[PDB]
């Protein structure tokens, strides 16, 4: 193991993407990681206006034909579909129609009509989504129907990022793909990595603690990073798919600690929507997930397999319990 890893920092999926590797010898599978990571963005993402991603193509052929997908594509709307339904629906991998229309934390983001939410919002039902496996098929089965995997895409990937170090026998690693971190091993020294909290009122990068952890994923969901503020208003990125707008209760940020990174990254969603209390007990329903919720009143909370392991820095907070 060496003191100093080797890193290779990339902007990625509109965001910082950067790898570290610990491991003497291995620096070459820096580049694997980041073939990997590229190769599964240009799978999923709606955001290139210049190609046709996999999930552009089955958003096309909504209510037309099915759409054969590649065992990733495939994979990670399996696994979308079930954090959906396990949701209730608050989570729903077919909300695309309406985060396309905000089309919050980009250039062109916009409140749309009511008449435009009412528009979309009978298209949103993760029951609609039709899959073949011996085909290896997705279907949307209604016209103008539309996939959204950015919830869960940065977890699958850090996993699949993951999986690369591993087959090149890498054991000391950490892979930061903005929000979404993920720590292999332990620090060089011996200690485990001290994971920092992010601080949901500050930029990515500001914490308000740390967290030992190895062998773990840490997945950030926040209010003030991406959001859309119109006539005094302010918009985040999460929207309920029964009203159209954002979800609003006391959460401003939430930290999910988990052994795999689309876990964490999936029940983010779910999670956010049940509020701070809400959302507690719905992580004390999975074993093996945790959570650091922190409210719009600076409060900090633990969920049970957490207690006593975070370390409050930022003295503008305060620990609280239920
Ligand atoms: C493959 C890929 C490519 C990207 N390319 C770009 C790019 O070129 N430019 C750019 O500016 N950004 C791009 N992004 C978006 C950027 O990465 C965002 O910062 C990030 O996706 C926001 O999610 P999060 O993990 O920070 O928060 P999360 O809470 O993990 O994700 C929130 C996202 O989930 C979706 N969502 C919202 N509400 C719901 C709901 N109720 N149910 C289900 N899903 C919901 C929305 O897309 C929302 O942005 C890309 C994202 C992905 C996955
Ligand atoms: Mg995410
Ligand atoms: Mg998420």
């Amino acid at each position: 193991l060496m003191d100093q890893p080797y890193s290779k920092t990339d902007f990625l999926m509109g965001t910082v993407v950067t790898l570290k590797i610990y491991d003497k010898g291995k620096e070459d599978v820096l580049d694997k990681g980041f073939d990997r990571i590229k190769d599964l963005a240009a799978k999923i993402t709606t955001s290139d206006s210049e190609k046709t991603s996999e999930v552009d193509k089955i958003n096309e052929q909504a209510g037309k034909k099915p759409v054969k997908v590649s065992e990733d594509v495939y994979y990670l709307i399996q696994e979308g579909l079930k954090y959906s339904e396990n949701s209730g629906g608050s989570f729903d991998i077919t909300i695309g129609p309406l985060t396309s229309l905000w089309h919050i934390g980009f250039s062109d983001a916009r409140k749309p009509s009511q008449a435009e939410i009412d528009a979309v919002l009978p298209l949103i039902n993760y029951k609609d989504v039709k899959m073949n496996d011996k085909d290896q098929t997705v279907y949307l089965e209604k016209e103008g129907m539309e996939l959204d995997l950015g919830a869960i895409a940065k977890g699958f990937i850090t996993d699949e990022t993951l999986k690369v170090f591993k087959e090149n026998k890498v054991t000391t690693s950490i892979i930061d793909l903005g929000g979404n971190i993920y720590v292999q091993g332990n620090n060089p020294n011996g200690n485990k990595w001290n994971v920092g909290i992010q601080d949901p009122f500050s930029p990515r990068g500001s914490v308000i603690g740390k967290l030992p952890e190895s062998n773990m994923s840490i997945v950030t969901s926040g209010i003030y990073e991406r959001y859309l503020e119109v006539d005094g208003k302010t918009y985040h990125h999460i929207l309920d798919p029964k009203t159209g707008y954002p979800f609003d209760n006391d959460i401003a940020g939430v930290s999910i600690v988990s052994k795999k990174s689309i876990d964490g990254d999936g029940l983010s969603t779910a999670t956010f929507s049940k509020g701070i209390k809400g959302g507690m007990d719905y992580i004390e329903q999975f074993e093996g997930v945790d959570a650091i919720f922190i409210s719009k009143e600076k409060k900090v909370y633990e969920t049970s397999g957490l207690k006593g392991q975070f370390e409050l820095t930022d003295k503008d907070f305060q620990m609280d319990t239920l």
